[PDB]
């Protein structure tokens, strides 16, 4: 048989949750979500069971000072694990180091906060003292600041950076919470604020979107997979089955 192929992957709602129940779950049992409903498609198109592994750093990936990466980005350099299926950002850095699939989603950075501001866009976040924000550390939005030459972000970055021991959290839950509970604005995804801010009436979104990319499937340079499920994932898209997931997962309850 087709050996099992090892899924990297990483908690984020709503796309990889642990399932609740009432009795033990088991491998991936114990998940499910959108990427999950994914995996069931694209491993009945390919022909092949999976076992899914949460990346243990629990980080999705970036470079450090010396180039060295993290995260489930270095699961595949490191041929930890055949793919890696989560809300991955496509990127100019990452495609130079690892095989992506074409994009099952498209999202663009945008501000988490909460309401009652006059905080408009990045450009008042950026001006303004009196709110502070960050990022998720070690995703593609702390490296989109990190990376930029516009200078409203390059002034962001030297913020995040100089209080980063602070200003960047572990997680989107860590991040979420210091929005809540402090008077912080967290740098965040699109797809993961419309998420939120359906379920959360306290939290809103603060300017439009700064960029415009897609998520897709990580596997390592040169994997006989990737173009396989590329092909997949178009048929998908075209059969209208990611417009259905989407809508499955996002849906319900509901903000004004
Ligand atoms: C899937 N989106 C969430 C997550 O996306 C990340 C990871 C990113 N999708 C990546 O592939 O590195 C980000 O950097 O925005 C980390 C975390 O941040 C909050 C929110 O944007």
């Amino acid at each position: 048989a087709n050996r099992t192929l090892i899924v990297t992957t990483i908690l984020e709602e709503p796309y990889v949750m642990y399932r609740k129940s009432d009795k033990p779950l088991y491998g991936n049992d114990r998940f499910e979500g959108y990427c999950l409903d994914l995996l069931k498609e694209l491993s009945n198109i390919l022909g092949f069971i999976y076992d899914v592994k949460l990346v243990p750093d629990g980080k999705y990936g970036a470079q450090n000072d010396k180039g060295e990466w993290n995260g489930m980005v270095k699961e595949l350099i490191d041929h930890r694990a055949d793919l890696a299926v989560a809300p991955l950002t496509i990127t100019y850095v990452r495609e130079k180091v690892i095989d992506f699939s074409k994009p099952f989603m498209t999202l663009g950075i945008s501000i988490l906060y909460r309401k009652g501001t006059p905080i408009d866009s990045a450009d008042d976040l950026a001006k303004q003292t009196k709110i502070e924000y960050g990022a998720v550390r070690d995703g593609s939005t702390m490296t989109f600041f990190k990376k930029s030459k516009i200078s409203t972000y390059e002034k962001m970055w030297a913020f995040m950076s100089s209080r980063q021991q602070t200003a960047l959290v572990r997680n989107s839950d860590e991040g979420i919470q210091r929005v809540l509970t402090t008077d912080y604005a967290l740098l965040m995804e699109s797809t993961s604020i419309e998420y939120v801010t359906q379920r959360n009436c306290n939290l809103t979104q603060i300017g439009g979107l700064i960029d415009s990319k897609g998520y897709g499937v990580g596997t390592p340079i040169g994997s006989p997979y990737r173009d396989k499920i590329t092909i997949a994932i178009l048929q998908l898209q075209e059969e209208g089955k990611l417009h259905m997931m989407k809508e499955k997962w996002w849906r319900g309850n509901g903000c004004p």
